[PDB]
């Protein structure tokens, strides 16, 4: 990793509980964490992928219980190309909250963000509380792409992030 050509800041939001932080882990070193508890805090891991025969930093960032504090929400935000809205196939709370999020997103990040919907958890099915060809309308009504994912299982991870960057990449 001496060298790319471009760094794409990406944030993770959405609602507490639904898988960011494993979809962080998951995309960019294979690795899930079972553990239900919520880190308060701030990070970002990065993962360099090619597109086009370009090599793209993808620098993602992740959140939790922060909101009130001014300064590093900012600094969330700040310089973000592309941002994931995230919420849980199996919690129909998460996904009407999302329009909160699209808001926080217009609100706070640059106008020329490239944003896609995860719905994520796809392998708790058996629990389904939003449809697939709902979000999937929503997203377009919206502007946004769409995946569901499960981070627990890998489905869909990576094309979820890598559409985006892809993205992203088309734009800038
Ligand atoms: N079944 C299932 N559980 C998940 C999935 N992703 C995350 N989880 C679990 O859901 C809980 C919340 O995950 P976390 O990544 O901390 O969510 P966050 O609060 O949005 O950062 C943890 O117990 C995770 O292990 C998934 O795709 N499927
Ligand atoms: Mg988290």
């Amino acid at each position: 990793g001496y060298d790319y050509d471009y760094l794409f800041k990406i944030v993770l939001i959405g609602d507490s509980g639904v898988g960011k932080s494993n979809l962080l882990s998951r995309f960019t070193t294979d690795e899930f964490n079972i553990e239900s508890k919520s880190t308060i805090g701030v990070e970002f891991a990065t993962r360099t992928i090619e597109v086009e025969n370009k090599k793209i930093k993808a620098q993602i960032w992740d959140t939790a219980g922060l909101e009130r504090y001014r300064a590093i929400t900012s600094a969330y935000y700040r310089g973000a190309v592309g941002a994931l809205i995230v919420y849980d196939i199996s919690k129909s709370s998460s996904y009407e909250n999302c329009n909160h999020w699209l808001t926080e997103l217009r609100e706070n990040a640059d106008d020329n963000v490239a944003v896609g919907l995860i719905g994520n958890k796809s392998d708790l099915a058996h629990l389904r509380a939003v449809p697939t060809d709902e979000a999937k309308n929503f997203a377009m009504e919206n502007q946004m792409l769409f995946t569901e994912t499960s981070a627990l299982n890998s489905d869909n991870v990576d094309k979820a992030f890598r559409e985006l960057i892809v993205a992203i990449f088309q734009m800038v």
